[PDB]
């Protein structure tokens, strides 16, 4: 049901005692637009409500993200866009992320499920966690499968914001 | 006459392509203070007037980097302080720096006069570019030197701010 992964570390990028990563990717299904269903506190995204990530192949072989949130203290939509490259094999989705300005980070996918609907990703610390979704909200079914690996992983979960998304 | 470069490449810290780095580098005259005479305009400088950025030793080999100016919205001065570490030879002039926490980005000299007077800096990739001097102003000459680089190394310098300064 969710795609294999396995115990992996890379210096500066991936949280202490390293994390299971995916580790048979195929990056061409994660292209597209992806509902950001829940997210710790990250300094970067703070305020925003409805964030989506949409992600595009690129000639040099690395993503151009698209971010795109609502500020309700605004009342306005915003866009940001970053780039994120793989740090190795394509196989494995540990990736570099640039997540403010040109200022990039480890992006390490340790659950997905086999259609590429769900995913969990960790950033370079156990401060930076998200779950994605092709959809505005999930199941309460994947929802226990997604926090139970982060648990796994050594996050605590009830740091996340569960984050406003149409028909939440 | 300008330092010599050799071309550098690595996704994540040089734009696409790669581009020509300082390769003769000694960052002991690098060091002190230069005006940012023009910058393409982005989120963490956007409105600064009078751009100061100072580079001083650390005891484990890397550069503080601070970043100063004066923000009229707020009516005062800011800084940033961050820390820019080597990625490979202290000889070439491409370094990694970070302002908060686990996140870097590419510093890259790609132009650099020999008596370290003037130098054109880039970021990871074409959106970020610098034209640094040890005086608040700089001449024509030197300012047709530097576009011409930016230039050759794919950049848009219709894309710069030049920055107030004294
Ligand atoms: C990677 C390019 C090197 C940039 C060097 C100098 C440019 C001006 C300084 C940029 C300041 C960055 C501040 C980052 C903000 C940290 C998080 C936050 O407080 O929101």
């Amino acid at each position: 049901h969710l795609e294999s992964t396995s115990l992996y570390k890379k210096a500066g990028s991936t949280p202490p005692r390293g994390v299971t990563v995916v580790n048979n990717f195929d990056a061409k299904r994660y292209l597209g637009t992806w509902y950001e269903i829940a997210r710790f506190d990250h300094r970067f995204e703070r305020g925003l409500e409805k964030v989506t990530a949409t992600y595009s192949l690129r000639d040099d072989g690395g993503l151009n993200v698209i971010n795109k949130g609502y500020n309700p203290d605004r009342g306005m939509w915003q866009q940001s866009e970053g780039k994120a490259y793989f740090t190795g094999a394509p196989t494995r989705a540990a990736l570099k992320v640039s997540f403010f300005g040109p200022f990039y980070g480890g992006y390490n996918v340790i659950a997905l499920d086999r259609e590429y609907r769900h995913a969990l990703v960790c950033g370079p610390d156990r401060d930076y966690l998200w779950i994605l979704s092709r959809t505005p909200t999930i199941s309460d079914e994947v929802k226990q499968e997604m926090l139970a690996v982060a648990t796994r992983e050594g996050f605590d979960v009830s740091k996340f914001i569960w984050v406003q998304q149409p028909g939440s």
